[PDB]
């Protein structure tokens, strides 16, 4: 189903970290579990993540270089559903939704993978 | 999907977190109608999962006791005492930090669980 301790929602499995890492180290961790930093594709998914995450900021799998659009982990372009606030290069969830920061900062993170 | 729509997956079970309130027996009747029971909360890990997702309101769980007698799960087995339960009530609920107890006729949100 989902691996031990991962949380199941709709067709995905989610890992919420206890520790903090920078964004690229977080994605390296997710990749080691055949997963990615969360690819949050829907409002229902966003709301599930906000409800479980607790008060800490958590990285998700959206990033950009300056003067380049937001990209998913696979390098394709993100199209807005919910907004990502600010001017940072890496995206995370705070208590109101998505925000952006410098990629070198340490936050908690969320991994996702398919349940299949 | 491992669980029905609106249910959350954890450790091979599916969890339902209510929006409305009911007394404890009426909550159990609702779970029963969905082929489930009020959540058993067998482990400390399950306790923490439920506290993280439930939100700020009190939620009934599937433990109850008669006058000065041990706590029992819905299924009739004696509780394995894996966390403290505060107070002097006959029905257990989760508050924001752990488990407590109240009179069974009082109204609260509830959590159901079933195998996936
Ligand atoms: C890339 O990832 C995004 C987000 O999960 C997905 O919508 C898109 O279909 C994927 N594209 C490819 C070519 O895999
Ligand atoms: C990200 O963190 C790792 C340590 O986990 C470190 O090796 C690397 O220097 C960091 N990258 C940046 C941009 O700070
Ligand atoms: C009763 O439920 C508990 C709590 O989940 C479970 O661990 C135990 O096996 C059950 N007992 C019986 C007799 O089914
Ligand atoms: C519990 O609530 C139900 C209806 O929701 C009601 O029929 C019953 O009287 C209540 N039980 C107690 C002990 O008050």
């Amino acid at each position: 189903a989902c691996p031990e301790s991962w949380i199941g929602f709709q067709r995905k499995c989610f890992y919420f970290s206890d520790d903090t890492k920078n964004w690229t180290s977080s994605q390296r961790f997710c990749d080691s579990q055949d997963a990615d930093l969360a690819q949050v594709e829907s409002f229902q998914e966003l709301n599930f993540l906000l409800r479980y995450k607790g008060p800490s900021d958590h990285w998700i799998g959206l990033s950009r270089e300056q003067g380049q659009p937001w990209k998913w982990i696979n390098g394709t372009e993100w199209t807005r559903q919910f907004p990502i606030l600010g001017a940072g290069e890496c995206a995370y969830l705070n208590d109101k939704g998505a925000s952006s920061a410098r990629c070198y900062t340490e936050r908690k993170w969320i991994c996702s993978k398919s349940d299949i």
